[PDB]
C-alpha cells in the first residue's frame, strides 16, 4: 500500500523484480540521477503505475521495451536525458495510454518512427 516511492538521487542500479511484484500499488515512482545502465523493462509489469520517471540515469542505446507486456496505465514516461540514440522501439504496444513522452536531451539523431501512440499530449524532443 505504498502508492508512491522516491529513490531519486542515489547510486541505485537495476531495481529488483520481486520488489516490483511486492509493490502492487505504486501510482508514482521516480528513480532518476541514478547509475542505471539499461531499462529493466519489467517495471511496467506492475499493477497500477503512473508518472514513471527515469530521467537522469544513463540508459544506453536500444532502449526497446519487451513486446510481451502491457502497461495500459502510464501517464508519464520521462525517459529524459540518458543516452537514447532512438525512440523506444516498442511504444505503441506497451504504453498505449501514454501522455507525456519526454525524450529531451538524449542523443536521438535518426529520423523517427511512425510513433503510432493514440493519446499523447506533451511530446518533448528537445536537445
Amino acid at each position: 500500500h505504498l502508492e508512491k516511492l522516491e529513490l531519486h538521487q542515489n547510486a541505485l542500479t537495476s531495481f529488483p523484480q520481486q520488489l516490483c511484484e511486492t509493490l502492487k500499488s505504486l501510482t508514482h515512482l521516480d528513480l532518476h540521477s541514478n547509475k542505471f545502465t539499461s531499462f529493466p523493462s519489467y517495471l511496467l509489469k506492475m499493477s497500477c503505475i503512473a508518472n514513471l520517471d527515469v530521467s537522469r540515469n544513463d540508459i544506453g542505446p536500444s532502449v526497446v521495451l519487451d513486446p510481451t507486456v502491457k502497461c495500459p496505465t502510464l501517464k508519464q514516461f520521462n525517459l529524459s536525458y540518458n543516452q537514447l540514440s532512438f525512440v523506444p522501439e516498442n511504444l505503441t504496444d506497451v504504453v498505449e495510454k501514454l501522455e507525456q513522452l519526454i525524450l529531451e536531451g538524449n542523443k536521438i539523431s535518426g529520423i523517427c518512427s511512425p510513433l503510432r501512440l493514440k493519446e499523447l499530449k506533451i511530446l518533448n524532443l528537445s536537445k
